[PDB]
């Protein structure tokens, strides 16, 4: 069953590629400077990128609250992608529709974390497919408890990133957290837990033959779960601070619709 | 890596020594829960009347008896310091970062090792001379039958695994030689010793549990468990001391809570 899972690995790995806008390939070599990104290092070059490059979400007129919803609205992209994405994972739309909709309504957030950390690296974020680059301490600077909500994502990345994964590596990895038996409220376990048997194993074979020098690289992505719970937890209290302090965060009432499940 | 016999032969030295540390094993437990025995028959307390008749056999109830969980989570926190010195290369350690392991260890070994005193039903006390009820532990006043509840919880989903305790020695080792503890000064030795914990768990719990799939990546998702249920008890713990002035905890325990 050897050839079954390499099946499974290049399966998952295709669809990943046409799910995602940019990939982790791609995204490293803009980021290491191998079609140069236009640069929002304060808030002159913002105005300036938001007016030539025209970065989509602008509608308050506070920059760090504007930033702040920019990342909510791409968040709300990021969803659709995944759950196109988990569509072709094998078994999942044979689940009940229940299941399915719990299991991507309690992983989108563990998968974004994730897949966000390949468009990161501990100077800045590619944004716009790329064709913009934020610079961390931009993010970082921003006023009250807009700049210490980005830096948290930036300290996990540059952990994340130490693995060195490569995308054949992550389209196993979001799956094996999608078919995550543990979600409250699933009806029917077992197949779940199924399936994520088959995607352990043919993401412990992928580790092995990608990164044959990379001792029990297995386990440490397993253990990477551990930061991904604890910081999405982190990420739910500071959300609730934010939306009790700020009384400057009003959109329009179909907006804070779509936003709902991330604000 | 490793040899496959260095790896069995590290499996044997760890399991060895767990039984050297700790009193009261898995393989113990499990003979006493399950009965049909005459000599190992615990006292069951399940009520007020039967914990007083427990005391003669074997200040305020809830108070009573969440001490009685600190003096023996103190007395874990010995038995693990000395399990965790057996471990090659812990000694050998910067010893800073040998207290910053143990430090954030214990809590998470002693959730781990409580679900072996438990099943559904209650756990057993004073060295398995005891059991006391779920439902008893749960239905104590205020905020301490709460307290107790999350444990049971953990440990049902826990023992639903089988390990033994030849797998939870190294289970626990590993879970000691974290490299992603806060404030540790060498990551690199830490990591090398954890590397070679995982390499013998992953061939210990293909040998002993070979029909059971995946088990070591379903075993290490349960470190995972265990990282939320520990924030989670810090949590409460620290809102139960700002409401009960009739408990301190022991200096140890109050130590490693200082800083989470
Ligand atoms: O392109 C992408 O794949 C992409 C993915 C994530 C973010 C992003 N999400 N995010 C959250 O707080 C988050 C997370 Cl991690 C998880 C769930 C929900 C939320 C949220 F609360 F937002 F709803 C961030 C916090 C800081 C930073 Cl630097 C980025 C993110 C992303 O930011 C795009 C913007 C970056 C700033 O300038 C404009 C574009 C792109
Ligand atoms: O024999 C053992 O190995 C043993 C180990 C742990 C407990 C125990 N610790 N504990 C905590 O809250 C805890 C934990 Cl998990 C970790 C660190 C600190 C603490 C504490 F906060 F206490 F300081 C419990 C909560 C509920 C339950 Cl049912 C058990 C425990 C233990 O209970 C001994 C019994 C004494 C007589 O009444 C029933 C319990 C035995």
């Amino acid at each position: 069953e050897s050839a079954d899972l390499r099946a499974l690995a290049k399966h998952l790995y295709d669809s990943y590629i046409k799910s995602f806008p940019l990939t982790k390939a791609k995204a490293r070599a803009i980021l290491t400077g191998k079609k140069s990104p236009f640069v929002i290092y304060d808030m002159n070059s913002l105005m300036m990128g938001e007016d030539k490059i025209k970065f989509k979400h602008i509608t308050s007129k506070e920059v760090a609250i504007r930033i702040f919803q920019g990342c909510q609205f791409r968040s709300v992209e990021a969803v659709q992608e995944i759950t196109e994405y988990a569509k072709s994972i094998p078994g999942f739309v044979n689940l009940d529709l229940n299941d399915q909709v719990t299991l991507l309504k309690y992983g989108v957030h563990e998968i974004i974390y994730t897949m966000l950390a390949s468009l990161m690296n501990k100077d800045g974020v590619l944004i716009s497919e790329g064709q913009g680059f934020m610079t961390r301490e931009f993010l970082k600077s921003l006023r009250k408890p807009f700049g210490d909500f980005m830096e948290p994502k930036f300290e996990f990345a540059v952990k994340f990133n130490a693995l060195e994964l490569d995308d054949s590596d992550l389209a196993i990895f979001i799956a094996v957290i999608i078919l995550s038996g543990d979600r409250p409220g699933l009806l029917n376990v077992k197949p779940i837990e199924d399936i994520q048997d088959n995607l352990l194993q043919a993401l412990e074979l992928q580790l092995k033959l990608n990164h044959p020098e990379s001792s029990q690289l297995f386990a440490k992505l397993l253990q990477k779960m551990t930061d991904l719970r604890q910081i999405v937890t982190e990420h739910v209290q500071l959300l609730q601070v934010i939306k009790k302090t700020e009384t400057d965060m009003s959109l329009h009432p179909l907006l804070q619709e779509i936003y709902k499940d991330l604000y």
